[PDB]
């Protein structure tokens, strides 16, 4: 699209990928412990 | 095309966050299906 220079525009990306990493960190982190449990080696005991 | 200032910043950040979402889906199902076959439960599949 466009690949302009600005102390802004560097700013700005690591503002966003920064906030989709911790959005996604957490929705994951919750899956994995989820599917974990819910496991519960075959059936409840 | 188009050599014009507009609407940048939004279509900044939806340009990020869309990046950002692909790369985690990739590294995501890919560990899911690592731990999946990893299991071996009796035997390797």
């Amino acid at each position: 699209m466009t690949d302009k220079t600005g102390r802004e525009h560097l700013s700005v990306y690591a503002v966003v990928v920064i906030a989709s990493v911790v959005g996604f960190c957490l929705l994951v982190m919750l899956f994995l412990l989820k599917l974990a449990r819910h496991s519960k080696f075959g059936m409840k005991g």
